[PDB]
């Protein structure tokens, strides 16, 4: 799998497939009942503060996490992979925003009246698609953090040890892989850059308390995933691996101005082709 | 057919339609009269807000919805190849921006201390899409909340379609939860959302900026036009030769002097499409 | 001028010409007295606003207007010479002048009276357009019910010799009008219109808010095509060339009862032409 | 110079140049002395308001003006002439508005708190490279505003006259060049777009009062200086104007919000060419 | 090492090196316990303000400075007398600021949305930033300009104008005083509000800067591993390491956290990855 040749020609030597990754805020897909927890889906639960500079336990289902998936392709076995040429991704959902109506924060709180606020604040947004699993690298805003043990994938986790005080900067050690959903938060997971030879990821960031949320989506955009070289992500076994989380802002309620953090899910569709490898 | 061939050449093989589709904020076209409701035209209704956790129900006009027009193209159709219209480009533009430079209304005014100022002009949550396809805009819905009590008249809506109260998916992505826009004023735009999942007949650009009190941008010229056709070169193809037209402008919203109330207020758009004759099997 | 031919060659094939459009954002350039009104050229008066959900008239001069110009080109004549406008360098000028924070609009800090001038800040709006023909206008209202003075400024009614409709809130296809003199068509009503102006380009933008930071830039540098897709410039019927264009900044507020005036500055326009042959 | 024909060829053909420009915010390089006055320096002194409608006169020291230096070319004389081909050009010291540590107001002025509240507001960019002084049009604010005669260039300074209306809009009357560093308001003088045949402007402006600053720098950007026909600035009798102002907003004090401008000092390095000329 | 000439082609001949630079935001990596002061790492202490007009005494681990690392790279010439010779050329970068994400965290004890009940979110990082990376072959140029030459910056613990020139700054450091220079030689010791990429100077250098400010601007960030920045001048030559060394320098503040004392501002700053790619290239 090491040495690429030639692209693969003939039946089914190209092939397009397609997911859609729905977005882990915090409160998970279960249950489903719309008064048990399930009206929260698509969003995390009232974001928990730190009660002094030494306790800061987040609640875990108050966390956003990485979504990702891994999909397998047909099977193919100088030998042949599936490479990733491109990739078609959108963010689907933004209009639901334009719900103002609600029973958040209104904009006249003297009176109770105007509109429901609108999602704003802070929004990220970041996909990847590879040929194994996203690279972490952990960072943290507090080495302190009490993360629960059960439940989501800390550094802890990871090095069996207390944070140190490095892990608030880039401390190598750190280091994670994407393998599931829904349990890797955001807030401590970021794509490594030392590594994903063989990922392609996109980010930004945009931060604030009220800030204004931006998007764009069109079905007419595609990202080539080919290196300097031609060369697409290799799917090692054939698994094709995608990630991201769209974070758009926070819901803040009538009750001492609760948080929801917001997400929405990302559509991709990927175009890959045969290649032969040695 | 569903192999592309050759362009058709020769007398009348290239054509350009025009049309413009007014905006769906909520206030139907009629009534006329200005004093009856119809000053609320190219407006919504005042938005209306939950009474409780569980119990919000908007009113229809208070919800814009999309606009779409399905245009009717010259007849078309060796008889074992037929000719189908292929949309190649389109030159859009959203019309009317100048008209929020009316700052001397009644809206809540900018000094709230004496009454003065200025009438405050049209601000927030802004909204930009239009389709070009040669069949109806595929829509995928999802909503902010799963227990919102649309109305079951006068809209179409997630339980329009699947016959049962929505679920907790609804918020995010749930397969199930499709529709076709092949109504004008009739799909919440807070509901219904381009389908990147098919949509392989249409080509639909679109934006939002979100806020409560962000400033309205706007670009327009005559000199800008949108290709239309795809990586193999090929343009929405027109099935039984229908181009259909979808969008929506939302500007931000109008507040009055009277307990906040916000009106949504959109502007119409125009198409100029150009179509070109194309061979199939 | 219906088929466009070859371009001409040959001496004076060639023309540059330029000039500036002042900004009509309310106040007329006369009376010139700096006590009598003239203190308010380059800017509206007070905006005056309605006294209810029914009674909304505007003063005249509070109501920014297109700026437009018709330019006579040097005369030229089965195959007739057309001048065909190739491109434009056009500027706003002046916008330094925004810098001047030193005088008595309401001041940054209102609890005190102090800081400074609170600078031009808000809802902006540029357009301008080159064509070989008025440009066309298409005519969109906030308000149906609005009343327009009847003399002074051309609005809806005045074309169509009678009241708005509702439908006038959205597009309207009856309430059209060229922009055939200057300092009269309120840019609060009349828009570019985009089913005509095939012998006019136009580039507009709009920025909202109320407190908005005005941005602008400026070079002599930057050039813009006129050409269309076929390489055809506005072909100026009768050796006559239209400019038209509104360039407001914002507004500066006094330091009485917030009273806003808006503010405009004014284009430059540098159009290159050449002689076509049509037949 | 009137024809423009071949480049020259040959030893000492292409030379470059470089020269800083230092703002002119209104405090004068001198008094050196950081107790009396030159403390200000790179700032203007604080800004002073009309005392009513029709009293309306600035400090000259509260005046930014257009920095400007002309600078001598090796001597040359079908003659020659210097051809300014591009120009790499930076705003240095952006980095010095993240002392946050000093004296002015502070972010919480309920409580005197927070950070010195850093430069933000109205922002103003200008470089222009030319053959000849900068060509300038006046256009004011006020044709009232009641600026000294000595010490400033302003348009009666020109006229003899005082300013009428039309200096509020295009006054075709009102022109001037760009001779003197230190002394042409840029609240009064703007580049002429209908001259300046010999020089390139590129300007821009953003508005405000408390708009963050931004700034971009790179050592890397070239602007090339050539017109359609591939002819750069003609520099006639050997002389190259420089001419800009950078203002990066306003500073705000603890003293009755007085606000003090805040300029940067920009870098020029010009490649320049011998051209034939007739 | 004058006159740049050929590519040197043949095995080993391109070469790509990888480094992270940490921020130097005031607290020093030591000590690492996070009772005793560790727990400020990738932040500034308490900045502290002037007193008046004519006592303005920053502390110095309140004050941001440049990050940056000499990387030693193989050697190439045995014997430098030799007519022609070999250097490595930095012909790309790929650069990314990491941890963006890490500000989502508002779940800390940060001054809180709801003041009135001490609720809402922890306030996140807002405010001034300031991006500035540079690749070359020697150490970055720096150029002096400060706010305040009245400042009292400490004699020890950082570098600045006085530590230069062993004088007072003058009121020109204010603006451009050409005597005020340095060199980016040394890591977490040359504050950023003092010193500036010099663009009179390092022509063998590679430097790229933005600064946005306010007080509680929204922090943006962008990041992927698809991005490349080309280093090569106009006529295809990228910095040339002198001596086989290669200098990467950097800072990237994201603004402050704010906390619920007497709206005591820390500075926050994130790690930066470079991957630079280098070729062997001939020269006289
Ligand atoms: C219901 C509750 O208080 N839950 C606590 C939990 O308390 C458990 C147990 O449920 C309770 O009966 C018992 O008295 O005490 C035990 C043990 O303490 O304790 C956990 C910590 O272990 C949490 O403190 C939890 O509180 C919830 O924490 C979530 C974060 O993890 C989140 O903040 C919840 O806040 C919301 C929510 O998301 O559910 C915010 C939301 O806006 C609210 N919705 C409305 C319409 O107001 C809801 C709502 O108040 C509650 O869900 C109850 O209907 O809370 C927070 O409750
Ligand atoms: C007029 C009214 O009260 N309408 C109610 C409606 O009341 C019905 C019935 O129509 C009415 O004649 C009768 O007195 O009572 C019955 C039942 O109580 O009930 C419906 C059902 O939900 C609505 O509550 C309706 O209220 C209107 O709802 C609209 C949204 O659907 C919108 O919010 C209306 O608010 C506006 C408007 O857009 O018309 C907001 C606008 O800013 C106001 N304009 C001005 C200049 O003040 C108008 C204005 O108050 C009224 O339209 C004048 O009657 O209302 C809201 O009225
Ligand atoms: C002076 C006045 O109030 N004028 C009215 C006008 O009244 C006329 C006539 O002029 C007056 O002498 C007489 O008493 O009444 C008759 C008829 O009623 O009536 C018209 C309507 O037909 C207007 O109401 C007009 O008021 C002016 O309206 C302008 C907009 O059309 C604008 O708002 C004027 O406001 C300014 C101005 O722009 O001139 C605002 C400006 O900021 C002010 N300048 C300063 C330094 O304070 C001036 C200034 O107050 C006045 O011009 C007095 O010198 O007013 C508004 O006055
Ligand atoms: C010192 C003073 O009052 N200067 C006046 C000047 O007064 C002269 C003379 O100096 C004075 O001793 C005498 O009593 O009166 C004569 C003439 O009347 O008069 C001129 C007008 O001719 C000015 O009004 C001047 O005031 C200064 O004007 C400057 C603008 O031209 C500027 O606003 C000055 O404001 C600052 C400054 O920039 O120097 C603002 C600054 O923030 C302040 N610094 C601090 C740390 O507070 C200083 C400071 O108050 C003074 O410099 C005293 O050291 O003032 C303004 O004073
Ligand atoms: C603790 C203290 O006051 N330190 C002073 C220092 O005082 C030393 C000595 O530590 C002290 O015991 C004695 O009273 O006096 C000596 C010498 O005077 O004096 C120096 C000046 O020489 C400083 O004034 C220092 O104060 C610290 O200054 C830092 C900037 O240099 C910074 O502002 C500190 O503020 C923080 C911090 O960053 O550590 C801000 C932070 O938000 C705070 N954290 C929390 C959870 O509140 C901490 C915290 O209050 C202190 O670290 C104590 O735990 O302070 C500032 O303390």
């Amino acid at each position: 799998g090491m040495e690429v040749l030639d692209l693969v020609t003939g039946p089914d030597s190209v092939t397009e497939i397609e997911a859609f990754l729905n977005p882990r805020m915090g409160q998970p897909p279960t249950p489903e009942s719309l008064t048990e927890g399930g009206q929260y889906y698509g969003w995390s639960r009232g974001i928990n503060l730190a009660t002094s500079d030494t306790e800061d336990s987040p609640g875990n289902n108050t966390l956003p996490t990485w979504s990702m998936a891994k999909l397998q392709l047909p099977m193919l076995n100088t030998l042949q992979m599936w490479e990733a040429v491109s990739v078609k991704t959108e963010v689907v959902g933004s209009g639901s925003l334009l719900d103002v109506h609600g029973f958040n924060k209104p904009t006249d709180t003297v009176n109770t009246k105007g509109i429901s606020t609108p999602v704003e604040g802070s929004q990220y947004h970041v996909f990847a698609v590879g040929g194994e699993p996203l690279d972490l690298q952990g960072l943290v805003t507090d080495a302190r953090t009490k993360y629960k043990e059960e439940g989501v994938v800390t550094i802890k986790t990871i090095t069996k040890k207390d944070m140190v005080n490095k892990d608030q900067v880039l401390n190598p050690i750190s280091k994670a892989k994407l393998d599931k959903d829904g349990m890797y938060p955001v807030e401590i997971w970021h794509p490594d850059p030392a590594k994903n030879e063989n990922t392609r990821y996109f980010g930004n960031y945009t931060g604030g308390t009220t800030t204004p949320p931006v998007l764009q989506f069109t079905n007419t955009l595609t990202t080539v995933l080919l290196d300097e070289n031609g060369v697409g992500p290799l799917c090692k076994g054939e698994g094709l691996y995608l990630s991201c989380v769209d974070i758009m802002g926070w819901r803040v309620t009538r009750n001492y101005d609760v948080h929801h953090w917001r997400g929405l899910p990302r559509y991709f569709k990927i175009t890959l082709r045969k290649r032969w490898v040695k």
